[PDB]
C-alpha cells in the first residue's frame, strides 16, 4: 502492499533544494531523493550531509520538496524535527548547515 502516506515536519532553504536540482542536474536526474543521514562532524558542526538516491528505506519519512523528493532516517528524523537545514553553495559542492528555532 500500500501507499506510505507520511508528511515530516521540516524547512529547508532554497539553496538546499537548489543544490539536489543542480546536483541531480549535472547528474541528468530528474527526480533526486535527498536523503538525511546523521554524519559526525566536529567543531566545524555536527550537520548532516546530503547525496542523491533511487530507492526507498524500509519506511523512511519520504518528504516532498520543490519538485523533489526527500527521506529522512528514523533516526535522524528526530534529529531534524521540523529543523531547517540550510546548505551552502561553494568550490566543487559547497558545505552543512542546520539552525534550529
Amino acid at each position: 502492499m500500500q501507499e506510505q502516506a507520511q508528511q515530516f515536519i521540516f524547512k529547508v532553504t532554497d539553496k538546499a533544494v537548489e543544490e539536489i536540482k543542480k546536483v541531480a542536474q549535472e547528474n541528468n536526474i530528474e527526480n533526486p531523493i535527498l536523503r538525511i543521514r546523521v554524519v559526525p562532524g566536529g567543531c566545524s558542526g555536527f550537520q548532516y550531509a546530503m547525496g542523491f538516491d533511487d530507492t526507498v528505506e524500509e519506511g523512511d519519512h519520504v518528504f516532498e520538496y520543490d519538485g523533489v523528493k526527500v527521506v529522512i532516517d528514523p533516526f535522524s528524523m528526530p534529529y531534524v524535527n521540523g529543523a531547517e537545514l540550510d546548505y551552502v553553495v561553494d568550490f566543487m559542492g559547497g558545505g552543512f548547515t542546520i539552525r534550529n528555532p
